[PDB]
This record gives C-alpha cells, sequence and structure tokens, in this order.
C-alpha cells in the first residue's frame, strides 16, 4: 500500500515538439510505463481518444495527471522500441518479419477504423514493439473521429508526414479517412521491404511518383521487392482512393495469406 503511487523517471525514450517521453519505474513494483510530458485542446482530444482505446496492437493508456501547466500521460512502455530501427537502410528486413509486422499493423488499423478513429500519421517512428516484438500503434496526437452515430464525416485537414500521405490529401479539398490510413500502411510496407521511401510526396511534380504510376517497377525501391508483396503494393498505392483496396480485401491478398514465418523459437531438447 505505501509508496505504490511513486514513479521514478529513469531515462528519455523520445524528444520533440511538444515535449518528451520518459521511461517511468514504480518505486514498489518496478513496473515500467512511458510518461508523455506535454508542456501546455490538442492534448484534451489526445487524452479523450486514448481513453477509448483497448486493443493488443494499440499502445495502452493508463491515465493522466495535470500538474499546473504540465500534462503527464501514462502509457504502455514498449521495450522493443520503434519499427523504424528494425529497418536496415536501402535493405529493409526479412520478408517474413515484414509480413508479421504488416498483419499486426492491419489488426490495429481494423480496430481503430471499427470504433471510428483515424490515426492520420502512420509511419515506422509511430509503430512500437513490445518485449515479444508485437507491433503497437502509438501517438494519437493527430488522430480524429471520422465516424460518429454511424455517420461518416469527410476530412479536410492537411496532416501527417509527406512521404506517407495519400495523394488525395494534396489534390482534393475533402476525402474519406480510411483510404488515407491504408495508403500510409502501404508506404510502411514499402519501407520494410526495400529500406527506403519511394518518393518525397505523392504528386505529379515528383518523378519517383510519376515513374510508379507509369509502372516502372524495374527501378528502386520496387526492384528490391518480390512479385507477391509488390502485387499487393500495386493495389494499395492506387491514386484514386475509391479504387484503392480496402482492408477486408487486403486480408484476402495472396502475399498477405502466404505462409512465410515460423512462430517464436520455443525451447526444445532431443
Ligand atoms: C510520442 O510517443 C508517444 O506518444 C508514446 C506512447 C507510448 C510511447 C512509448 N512507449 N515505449 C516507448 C515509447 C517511445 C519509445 C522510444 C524508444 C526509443 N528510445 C531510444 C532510447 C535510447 C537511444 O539512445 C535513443 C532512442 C523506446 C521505447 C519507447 O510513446
Amino acid at each position: 500500500v505505501p509508496f505504490v503511487e511513486d514513479w521514478d523517471l529513469v531515462q528519455t525514450l523520445g524528444e520533440g515538439a511538444y515535449g518528451e517521453v520518459q521511461l517511468a519505474v514504480n518505486r514498489v513494483t518496478e513496473e515500467a510505463v512511458a510518461v508523455k510530458i506535454v508542456d501546455m485542446e490538442n492534448i484534451k482530444k489526445e487524452i479523450c481518444i486514448n481513453k477509448m482505446l483497448n486493443h493488443e496492437n494499440v499502445v495502452k493508456f493508463y491515465g493522466h495527471r495535470r500538474e499546473g501547466n504540465i500534462q503527464y500521460l501514462f502509457l504502455e512502455y514498449c521495450s522493443g522500441g520503434e519499427l523504424f530501427d528494425r529497418i536496415e537502410p536501402d535493405i529493409g528486413m526479412p520478408e517474413p518479419d515484414a509480413q508479421r509486422f504488416f498483419h499486426q499493423l492491419m489488426a490495429g488499423v481494423v480496430y481503430l477504423h471499427g470504433i471510428g478513429i483515424t490515426h492520420r500519421d502512420i509511419k515506422p517512428e509511430n509503430l512500437l514493439l513490445d518485449e515479444r516484438d508485437n507491433l503497437k500503434i502509438s501517438d494519437f496526437g493527430l488522430a480524429t473521429v471520422f465516424r460518429y452515430n454511424n455517420r461518416e464525416r469527410l476530412l479536410n485537414k492537411m496532416c501527417g508526414t509527406l512521404p506517407y500521405v495519400a495523394p488525395e490529401l494534396l489534390k482534393r479539398r475533402e476525402f474519406h479517412a480510411e483510404p488515407v490510413d491504408v495508403w500510409s500502411c502501404g508506404i510502411v510496407l514499402t519501407a520494410m521491404l526495400a529500406g527506403e521511401l519511394p518518393w518525397d510526396q505523392p504528386s505529379d511534380s515528383c518523378q519517383e511518383y510519376s515513374d510508379w504510376k507509369e509502372k516502372k517497377t524495374y527501378l528502386n525501391p520496387w526492384k528490391k521487392i518480390d512479385s507477391a508483396p509488390l502485387a499487393l503494393l500495386h493495389k494499395i498505392l492506387v491514386e484514386n482512393p475509391s479504387a484503392r483496396i480496402t482492408i477486408p480485401d487486403i486480408k484476402k491478398d495472396r502475399w498477405y495469406n502466404k505462409p512465410l514465418k515460423k512462430g517464436a523459437k520455443r525451447p526444445r531438447v532431443t
């Protein structure tokens, strides 16, 4: 009972705008959590969205505490770090690992879309890994409700990260939320398989993007990707968001359902 509420801040996990993420260890139990420290409406929405979240591939929210002009968000600690540091530059990672991470990303995104939430900034920096390398979607600072009382709200706000944003966000005034997150998942899949981003932004003025629309797959990063995951990327990275593949159909794709990876190495004797 005494001192069970005391947490020691032992190391900086992440820094940026606006604030830092610190690893916190409980004085009594030694339980590890991540404390998001935001130096104070945007944070009020983040807390509200985080309270709704309960899924094995979404970073858990334990609660928050306001100490004057500072908000403390208590969130799941993921010891495996970011997916970003598992991607070898210009190489990627083994195809079975990327497939497993992509299945977990799809389970997380299905869950969020199912409760009417769009993340809007899916990228490897935001995809965290637990001790068993289970992928968790993190940072709901740009997230929003796109479906309320079974009525879909079209989005118009410009946000995300240019190499991961869908082309409609740059060409159209209004757009559906769900195909935007599907596109960013395809850029994450491209990053995991080739270890590089295909373009700075998806616009006609961008040569790499024009080459993709012209199906010049003999060029990088596409030439490093096998034909089965590349056929899936041809369905995701579709300019027209109405023709773009939906997640129920991604789950029926040949590469998505290809047996590739063995389960976690279990102790055995002969
Ligand atoms: C903006 O971040 C969040 O909203 C959020 C929610 C939950 C978390 C989180 N839980 N566990 C971690 C996070 C962020 C995070 C980052 C890292 C990578 N940290 C390295 C530490 C040593 C190295 O030298 C620098 C980077 C390792 C673990 C973790 O972050």
